[PDB]
């Protein structure tokens, strides 16, 4: 019961740091994953009219606070624009270790051959559209943002499974349904909440 059991139950690919996620041959230019969340970030902040010199654009609050750059009056905004990024993905093909900033990526190990997403994958480029940085490890991304009750799990709240929410991560979409990327063969999808190995909290990136 500490895994989901209709995934591998093992933990997701874990990539390390700041990845190359644009690669441009013709122009001669290369840019990492927090680069590409800096800019969307600023743009966001742009588009709410608060933007700052001091803002680099990425927005995440100090793991555990429950105030982070953007405003408790746009956080409804800013997490439908994550919701939205993350739903233009439907039909995307899964990928182990796919995705950045940028969009789906050529994957590690098993996807290394493979354009697509992975569960935290998927979940970070989605949120980067607002400036939330994430790590490409699930484990990685249980351990930033703010908990809340998995029993009172909320539009936008990120969901984690097995030990140290290892496994997998998926946005939960209220309802009780969530969009993951969630094997070898499926697309990212809309799927029932499963409730088997999930960890006893969800993450909120964003406030609202």
């Amino acid at each position: 019961g500490l895994w989901d059991p209709t995934l591998p139950m093992i933990p997701s690919a874990n990539i390390p740091g700041d990845p190359i996620a644009v690669v441009n041959q013709v122009l001669g230019i290369s840019a990492t994953s927090a680069q590409v969340t800096a800019n969307m970030g600023r743009k966001f902040l742009e588009q709410l009219g608060i933007l700052q010199p001091t803002d680099t654009g990425i927005t995440n609050a100090p793991a555990g606070s429950a105030q982070g750059r953007i405003p408790r009056v746009y956080g409804r905004q800013a997490s439908e624009y994550v919701i939205r990024r993350g739903m233009s993905q439907i039909g995307v093909p899964y990928s182990w270790g796919g995705g950045n900033a940028a969009g789906p990526s050529k994957g590690i190990d098993s996807g290394a051959g493979t354009v697509g997403f992975d569960c935290s994958g998927l979940v970070l480029y989605s949120f980067a559209g607002v400036g939330i940085k994430l790590p490409h490890y699930s484990g990685s991304q249980y351990n930033l943002g703010r908990k809340i009750p998995s029993s009172q799990m909320r539009r936008g709240d990120v969901i984690f499974y097995g030990p140290n929410g290892s496994q997998a991560v998926t946005i939960y979409l209220g309802n009780g349904q969530m969009l993951e990327a969630p094997d070898v063969g499926l697309k990212v999808r809309v799927a029932p909440v499963r409730t088997a190995g999930m960890t006893p909290y969800v993450v909120r990136y964003i406030e609202y």
